[PDB]
């Protein structure tokens, strides 16, 4: 069966685990849990293709490490998540991008940008700038809430279409 190896990366606390769990299990997590790493597997249908998602939900560490590399290198496609009320998480997207490219030894890795917590108001990152970032990188941008579920299938199913097209 067609498997798609996805990895969800980004700064600590931006909602990588809430997005993934909302995908795997269709509910919202709201507890304090410093992920290390953990992988989810679910068979879903995408554009008529029955396939398997193999999702690696990483830690938001402040330090680079080979161990992280060891986990990351298996991924096919990366979901690069920030929170729209956390400016630092948005600046960090450049560093993830760079880290992903170095780890996959490639200049064109399937990747999508996500701005999570769209339910929360008084945002600190305007959509226009984030859309522009993605476009200067050549990749799609999706906005999302692990809370309302808005955009969550779009962000993930979208990364799959980037995997299929590279
Ligand atoms: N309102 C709102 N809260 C969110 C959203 N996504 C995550 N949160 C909350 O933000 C906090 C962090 O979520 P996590 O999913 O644990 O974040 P993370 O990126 O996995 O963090 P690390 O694994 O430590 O790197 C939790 O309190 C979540 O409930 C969202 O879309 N909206
Ligand atoms: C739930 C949790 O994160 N902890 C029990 C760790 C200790 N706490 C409360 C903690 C750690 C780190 C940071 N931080 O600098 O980001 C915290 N900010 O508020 N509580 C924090
Ligand atoms: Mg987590
Ligand atoms: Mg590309």
């Amino acid at each position: 069966m067609t498997e798609y190896k996805l990895v969800v990366v980004g700064a600590g606390g931006v909602g990588k685990s809430a997005l993934t769990i909302q995908l795997i299990q269709n509910h919202f997590v709201d507890e304090c849990d410093p992920t290390i790493e953990d992988s989810y597997r679910k068979q879903v249908v995408i554009d008529g293709e029955t396939c398997l998602l193999d999702i690696l939900d990483t830690a938001g560490q402040e330090e680079y490490s080979a161990m992280r590399d060891q986990y990351m290198r298996t991924g096919e496609g990366f979901l690069c998540v920030f929170a729209i009320n956390n400016t630092k998480s948005f600046e960090d997207i450049h560093q993830y991008r760079e880290q992903i490219k170095r780890v996959k030894d490639s200049d064109d890795v399937p990747m999508v940008l996500v701005g999570n917590k769209s339910d929360l108001a008084a945002r600190t990152v305007e959509s226009r700038q984030a859309q522009d970032l993605a476009r200067s990188y050549g990749i799609p941008y999706i906005e999302t809430s692990a809370k309302t579920r808005q955009g969550v299938e779009d962000a993930f199913y979208t990364l799959v279409r980037e995997i299929r097209q590279h």
